[PDB]
């Protein structure tokens, strides 16, 4: 049997933080620990919530430190506010790296053995569900408000582990275009081909059944028509790259990713490299390894993307579908090589084989050895 | 913005109900009490669930009084073995009518200010969540166990009123065709048709947007395809009907549905007509009463109802979209007219008058009048 975790409550469309203030009236909720970093504060993105809070006499605190990528110590800092602030729920407002650090943060306050942080690495043994979270993304995105996934960085070990538990869902996500209307033109791109790399990993990714195939070829239908649009400035492309994003992810924790995710982590680690950018050069080499243990998939994937593959052979149709990648990743300005954001020729060894040992490389169609995977990062690399 | 209401948690598959016991020890639960019919008992479906229970040393109550179109007597007897069972959680077995009575027991539990049950009608103003409902429907179906709504009949008032209220959703859905298997063809057959008028009403609904579409036009697609076969007797058909009739509810609470429903309601008070003969009969003639006001979508439906649509003009995809809904009908072997099933035309103008005051007819595309409403039930009514 195949199980579906999903958000029971989510509002969708421009104005949906509106909705939030009779959300934790009906709930009965006395104080929230609003979870965010210091760039969202200053571009007055988070007084778009706490604004509407103030008029409708709820109670936060905030806690603002969370940086991308965000470690043990982030975590750790944000459990010390939580717990002295005295707050009975959480609002994660920010792209993936705040959502992360406010899933960590709720299951440790219901689960406090946990408070190392290191020990939640995997399918995460808690006994208590998280407290409970209102999660309103600022990206579009990594779809953090829906999977029961979150990724932290241990500096010491110089690793990205990932936190599996059904416990982290939020309650409620607010899914509101104008929170992410301020991401600059490289942000939304980069998110953007993030959210592509969720919605394509899924397709193609072992665990694949009917209800997630439905979900994700739709999720990259609404990215490979909007992205282009979003990155120009536009306002209803913003609003579908909102809904795009967020349908990507419905299949992320419930089905699987690949390698894409599996040889992006390392760089995570080792460079500080934005997630996105990372997928978005790792996905259309991955999709080549990958084309033969694809069936007829590539030809879905190519359709939606705008290519015409009616009277195209099935190689035709899965040469077709990497081309509208590489072409999308061009036409919106992310590099096309690993050396042009910071990676290091001397590092592959090491890269590959935490590629290797990364639980999202599980899920890829074909299986991966440490060779092909070494292979893949000097073909993503260089001219 | 946009509400979507959904399960946190779903299990999809044949042998899905295999999780149910590990779904109870990880959530603390104590006791269930199981809302079923004598029907689910006597043919051994409880069986399939109370023997796992058993091996897993869960401890349970069973309340099998519910009876097709459930009424306010037979949510009072449930509601009377709830609170005198001491179960903390309630298992609803069954098909819309036994997921009904659960939902209502469910909220009036938590909310004993409405256990007159009639001033639950509408948007029933609960402060509370619901005891706990983990839903197992054997039906394909009415997706009781994903939407928001329960529908009580009053047999002092002689009417079917809809509940409708987030706190009442199920907490897990287990969706599992071995739980339907055993369906009469005939009931999968009226079943199927009122799982295919879910989504085709939810795709034209006024309040229908791009996730609500996604999903309905896959439902139709899912159900078009099975249907046949599932009546035939295959055991794949009934898997894929067992996930179609799923999501073609994923879209009724959260954007609603029409006429269609508006009239089949009032048939259940006056009659007990079976919902879904009633659903089947009225579903074609609504729709060639909605047709100019559904933009292109009966064209989608056409199409992945196996209508070749190419070179059509809008008005004779219309007519072949309602002409390929009155062919699988007839197909599956429902009665074409209101007449073979118990109707009277004498009772017309109170059933009218009971459509237009329905919850589910304010959601229609097109403005229905008293007089529409009555030609419709005299259309339907004989040649
Ligand atoms: N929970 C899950 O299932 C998943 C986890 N992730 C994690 O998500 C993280 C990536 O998060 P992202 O959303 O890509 O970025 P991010 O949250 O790391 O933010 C990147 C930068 O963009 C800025 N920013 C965000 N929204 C903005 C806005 N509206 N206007 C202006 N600046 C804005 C932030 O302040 C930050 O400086 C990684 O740590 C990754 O591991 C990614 C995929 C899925
Ligand atoms: N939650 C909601 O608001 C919605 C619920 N409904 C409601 O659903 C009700 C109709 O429910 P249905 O599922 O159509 O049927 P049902 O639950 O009324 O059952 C019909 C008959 O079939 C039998 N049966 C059910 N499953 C069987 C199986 N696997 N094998 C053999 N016999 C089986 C039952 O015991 C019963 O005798 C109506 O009262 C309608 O208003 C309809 C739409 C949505
Ligand atoms: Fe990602
Ligand atoms: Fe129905």
């Amino acid at each position: 049997a195949n199980r579906m975790i999903l958000n029971e409550t989510a509002w969708f469309g421009r104005g949906a933080v509106g909705a939030l203030t009779d959300e934790v009236k009906r709930r009965g909720y006395q104080k929230a620990l609003i979870v965010t970093d210091k760039t969202l504060v200053q571009c007055g993105v988070v007084a778009k919530v706490t604004d509407k809070m103030d008029a409708a006499g709820l109670a936060w605190a905030i806690y603002d430190g969370v940086v991308p990528n965000p470690t043990i110590t982030v975590v750790k800092e944000g459990l010390g506010v939580f717990q002295n602030s005295g707050a009975d729920y959480l609002i994660a407002i920010g792209g993936g790296s705040p959502q992360d650090t406010c899933k960590a943060i709720g299951i440790i306050s219901n689960n406090p053995e946990f408070a190392d942080v290191r020990s939640l690495e995997g399918l995460s043994p808690t006994n208590k569900p998280s407290v409970p979270i209102l999660a309103i993304p600022t990206t579009a995105g990594t779809a953090a408000e829906v999977t029961i996934n979150y990724v932290i960085t241990d500096e010491e070990k110089r690793r990205k582990f990932v936190c599996v538990d059904p416990h982290d869902i939020p309650q409620v996500a607010f899914i509101d275009a104008d929170m992410m209307d301020g991401m600059p033109p490289a942000l939304k791109a980069a998110t953007g081909v993030d959210a592509l790399t969720h919605a394509i990993e899924g397709y193609i990714t072992r665990g694949a059944w009917a209800l997630t195939d439905a979900l994700h070829i739709k999720a990259i239908e609404i990215i490979a028509g909007a992205l282009r649009g979003s990155v120009a400035g536009d306002k209803d492309a913003g609003e579908e790259m909102a809904l795009g994003q967020y349908v990507a992810g419905m299949g992320i924790s419930n089905v699987g990713l690949g390698l894409v995710h599996g040889m992006a982590h390392p760089l995570g680690a080792f460079y500080n490299t934005p997630h996105g950018v990372a997928n978005a050069i790792l996905l259309p080499h991955v999709m080549r390894y990958n084309a033969d243990f694809t069936g007829e998939k590539y030809r879905d994937i190519a359709r939606v993307m705008g290519v015409k593959v009616e009277g195209m052979s099935l190689e035709e149709a899965r040469n077709a579908a990497v081309e509208a990648v590489f072409a999308l990743n061009r036409d919106v300005g992310i590099p096309p090589h690993l050396r042009d954001v910071g990676v290091r020729k001397e590092d592959i060894p090491a890269l590959a084989q935490a590629a290797l040992d990364d639980v999202c490389t599980g899920g890829n169609p074909r299986e991966a050895t440490l060779e092909d995977i070494v292979e893949l990062y000097h073909t993503a690399w260089t001219s």
